[PDB]
């Protein structure tokens, strides 16, 4: 099975039992209250989705991420790191911490979630951080409006100890498998290959085509036990799009109508918030999937893309995600599976790859989505 | 020995004498692109191996690596620094005229064939995304951007560049335009054991001099017996309100003449790159080109390659980021970075010295605008901020603008 970055998973949840010891130690330190998205990053960090990141990003790590989309290690080593994972902090909170080297991170219930050790506070260069991550500045960037635009002229990083595994209690916690649980589950099936499929949307037959086509390629490649890791992203997503709970139902119906084989598919939820930062973000979608133990990564067109909040176009070129991914630092050992655009073929009755020689044949609808999956979606709506 | 050009060997793109005549003829047959002043500067940069091991104008693959990773991957799987796009933009017409030719000729202004671009590929030119990832911002009034990007074509052409003749301007400064090979040959003649480079775009004041003389001191203390300063003013495109290259050279020559810097242990040469004004991103490029010139030490201060935000007034960049970003940049690890903090005029010592935050009221900051204001007002900066000869050249430059 493919090894995590650095050689081992770096999980940051304290042992059983220092949880009481750490709950108590937290009572003597200053307090920062997490917002919803902060806690999701804590959740991300805890399970080791950003291995070997030892906590919220210090200044040198933040800069490395912005400029190079990578992190250097104790050897000359470079791993992929394409998104700032940062805790923002306002003026009153900075003073309130003063000269403390340990701060405590509390959830909105008022309980101690985590201890941040050996902290450093530094400036929050908002415009530049945004320009370097999204490749634009325009207002209306959903992730930017949350957690960046409005609050925090400082950042605080350091080594993080997470007290208790994060549970949202929304009724979906049984889907949120850790990287090491997924590795427990792939090794459970004697999987000789794991192909991941990142998605933020409901599955249609185009997405299925990419997945079904990947199977045969791996069987034709010699693999006896290929496993599809279907991975809806379940962190923050824009209010517009279809919420996680409905998508999970939709996927349940897709897996039901045989369009995807449940016998060889693991469904799990990726805890990370969505950046909507195109080629920059897709590297992170891939980075995590490596740490989750997937050695093949499916990428289609315009991954993690969206329309420009102002102008009449897409933020990004649709082919760049593929291209950038296939040369991204620390992602070389990952097997990339690039695909072209799938749309509805009118000559045939199904989804098929777009044929530039006969554009008149494609619509962008019977066979476009499995009618079971369309029930969830027509209900929800 | 001197530090290696990265990839191993310098990669020059100038054809040999033998093939020279042949190439011009082959060039006159090809579809042709007329080079802007800045395009020609990049051709110069490419020709002499300043961007070694880059084989010409960037292909789409090389363009993306530059924007996202600030590095190029080599065929052995190693990387080298590459933080600024070196590209060639063309419009719908030019594209259409090129058609399906795989070879195109680059012509100067006016009429002369300067290069052939081989095995070309034309790809989309995403200007906004390009400006954001390179400059850290989008804002009207970024000078390099306004000069070659915002009015440029929606396409880029890359390929293998063959430069027919070594570029000369014949402006009375060609004797200072040393190639990296020529620079390496001069360092070796001096038996230098340490080559410390000072990139600059501005007139030399005594703050810059402090950086350079402290460096020589550190190097001597480290054990080096013949440390050599590469005083290396940038000479390609700069914004027009800046002091032009020819005045800066006269100013630099006065600084060496007054003994502020030592003419015997200094090489003075002009760096032919255009100026990006892109701080932490651009500064990597300033360093990478210097490795290729054989400098194994690189001096860097506060806000390298920076400028004020054009629209609002704060700096474009955090002044400490250049040093940091340089110290961890891919492919620059083998270069010795020599970081400095702010130098400023110390009223209490009557000298340029390193800024002391515990007594900030002691320090005077003198900007280019202030210098121009003083000159108009018939006054001078404090005694010791700039050597008299250098300052005199500047008052003459200010007077010429009248
Ligand atoms: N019509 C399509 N044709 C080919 N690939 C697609 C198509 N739509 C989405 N994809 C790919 O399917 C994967 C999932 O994308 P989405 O769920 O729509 O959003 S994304 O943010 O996760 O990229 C991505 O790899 C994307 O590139
Ligand atoms: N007052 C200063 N104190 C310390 N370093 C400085 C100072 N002014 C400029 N520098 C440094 O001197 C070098 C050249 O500066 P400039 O000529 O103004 O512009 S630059 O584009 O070449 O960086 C850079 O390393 C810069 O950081």
């Amino acid at each position: 099975l493919i090894e995590p970055d650095g050689g081992k998973l770096v999980e940051l949840v304290v042992t059983d039992f220092e949880r009481d010891l750490k709950k108590g130690e937290a009572l003597s330190l200053p307090r920062i209250k997490l917002s919803r998205i902060d806690l999701e990053w804590v959740h991300v960090l805890s399970e080791g989705w950003a291995t070997p990141l030892k906590g919220f990003m210090r200044e040198a790590e933040f800069l490395q991420t912005l400029h190079f989309n990578s992190l250097r290690l104790d050897d000359g080593s470079v791993v992929n790191m394409s998104v700032p994972i940062v805790l923002a902090i306002d003026d009153a909170q900075k003073h309130r911490i003063g000269d403390n080297k340990k701060v405590a991170l509390f959830d909105s219930k008022g309980d101690p979630v985590a201890i941040l050790n050996n902290i450093e506070i530094y400036k929050h260069p908002k415009e530049e951080r945004i320009a370097r991550t999204w490749g634009t500045i325009a207002p209306g960037l959903p992730y930017v409006e949350q957690t960046i635009t409005n609050a925090g002229n400082w950042l605080i990083g350091g080594d993080l100890e997470v007290i208790e595994p994060i549970q949202y209690n929304d009724g979906l916690d049984h889907f949120r498998l850790s990287p090491t649980q997924l590795r427990a589950e792939f090794t459970r099936r004697n999987a000789d290959a794991v192909f991941a499929f990142q998605l933020r949307n409901p599955v249609h037959n185009g997405h299925a085509l990419l997945m079904t086509d990947t199977r045969k390629r791996l069987l034709e490649m010699g693999y006896k036990n290929p496993v599809l890791l279907l991975h809806p992203l379940g962190g923050y997503t824009k209010a517009d799009d279809v919420p996680l709970d409905w998508r999970m139902k939709q996927h349940e119906k897709v897996l039901e109508d045989g369009v995807l084989d449940p016998e060889t598919t693991v469904v799990s939820i990726f805890p990370s918030p969505m950046h909507y930062a195109g080629p920059t973000e897709v590297q992170w979608h891939a980075k995590a999937r490596i740490n989750a133990g997937a050695n093949f990564y499916i990428v289609g067109r315009d991954p993690a893309g969206m329309s420009h909040p102002v102008e009449k176009r897409d933020l990004y070129d649709a082919d760049h995600g593929k291209k950038v991914l296939s040369m991204a630092p620390g992602l070389e050992r990952l097997n990339i599976l690039p695909f072209r655009v799938a749309a509805y073929d009118k000559t045939q009755g199904k989804m098929a790859f777009f044929d530039p020689s006969r554009p008149q044949d494609f619509l962008f609808p019977d066979g476009f989505m499995c009618p079971g999956g369309w029930k969830v979606l027509v209900d929800y709506y």
